[PDB]
């Protein structure tokens, strides 16, 4: 406490000078139970681990920066060489296992269960690394060991599926939630195991599956959409929120913008679907009123990866493109309406005035070229 502060005064200067730490990195380390010893340990181990296994000081800091920093660093030192050699791990992988807290125990557990899990269930070191590399990897590994056989017999899940469920924030929780909710989602709600797996396989599988559980009957009966569609929405990162915003925005968009739920689904069914859907609400009126677009075209634009950014740049570029190069909004829409329409519109802006001046190409020709994958 008082000694943790004195030690920071003592070591801050030399750790920043001699190893390139920042005061912030130093504070991150001191700001845990037993910050004094944590700091002293970084000081004496950092050069060693850098020289013996090529750990950057950034990697060392990331290990020290959680409760039990001293114990986790010591354990990396004792175990990195053997883990790397015995199971083919990179130092990088060993650093990921250690840098979430309960580092010491996470590494030791990986040491214990790795050959086991790999032989019993046909797992890969890389898979057991992934399962261990988030907050709760020790618990997560035991739960995989425990539930792996349960889920693969009861519900026909594969190890790859189990691994995918256990490898994000909260592996233990996600696995147990799949175990509890799988039968229910399928038999009461008309899902398949594969779909339950897809929803679960993301940062926040637990809440995602829970949100799906509650919004499924509402969204299906009220807006006529199917489970396949609900799963498609929920099966991307940020799925829960995506579904949640579909529920509040579907009605508004359908009634006020004459969108159909089929389209709303398409918008939401990609990464950034939540922000894409949101952006559609914000920009659709301006696009229709000032830039010559129909809601239908607005949908087509939003209905790809990064629809939000694509709409935003259609709004940005359409005026220039029409005024200065004689494009129609139709033409703009045709360019923006493909995977990477955004950058495709950006390069159309760049090249148009140079191609239609040296090769008398017509704007129509450029458009024809740019309107593809």
């Amino acid at each position: 406490g008082k000694q943790a502060l004195e030690t920071v005064q003592r070591l801050l200067p030399v750790l920043c000078q001699a190893h390139g730490l920042t005061p912030q990195q130093v504070v991150a380390i001191a700001s845990h139970d037993g910050g004094k010893q944590a700091l002293e340990t970084v000081q004496r181990l950092l050069p060693v681990l850098c020289q013996a296994h090529g750990l950057t000081p950034e990697q060392v800091v990331a290990i020290a920066s959680h409760d039990g920093g001293k114990q986790a660093l010591e354990t990396v030192q004792a175990l990195l060489p053997v883990l790397c050699q015995a199971h083919g791990l990179t130092p990088e992988q060993v650093v990921a296992i250690a840098s979430n807290g309960g580092g010491k125990q996470a590494l030791e557990t990986v040491q214990r269960l790795l050959p086991v899990l790999c032989q019993a269930h046909g797992l890969t070191p890389q898979q057991v690394v992934a399962i261990a590399s988030n907050g709760g990897g020790k618990q997560a590994l035991e739960t995989v060991q425990r539930l792996l056989p349960v889920l693969c017999q009861a519900h026909g899940l594969t190890p790859q599926q189990v691994v995918a469920i256990a490898s994000n924030g909260g592996g233990k929780q996600a696995l147990e939630t799949v175990q509890r909710l799988l039968p229910v989602l399928c038999q009461a709600h008309g899902l398949t195991p594969q779909q339950v797996v897809a929803i679960a396989s993301n940062s926040g599988g637990k809440q995602a599956l829970e949100t799906v559980q509650r919004l499924l009957p509402v969204l299906c009966q009220a807006h006529g959409l199917t489970p396949q569609q609900v799963v498609a929405i929920a099966s991307n990162g940020g799925g829960k929120q995506a579904l949640e915003t579909v529920q509040r925005l579907l009605p508004v968009l359908c009634q006020a913008h004459g969108l159909t739920p089929q389209q709303v689904v398409a918008i939401a069914s990609h990464d950034g679907g939540k922000q894409a859907l949101e952006t559609v609400q914000r920009l659709l009126p301006v696009l229709c009123q000032a830039h010559g677009l129909t809601p239908e075209q607005v949908v087509a634009i939003a209905s790809n990866g990064g629809g939000k950014q694509a709409l935003e740049t259609v709004q940005r570029l359409l005026p220039v493109l029409c005024q200065a190069h004689g494009l129609t909004p139709e033409q703009v829409v045709a360019i923006a309406s493909h995977d990477g329409g955004k950058q495709a519109l950006e390069t159309v802006q760049r090249l148009l005035p140079v191609l239609c001046q040296a090769h008398g190409l017509t704007p129509q020709q450029v458009v024809a070229i740019a309107s593809n994958g």
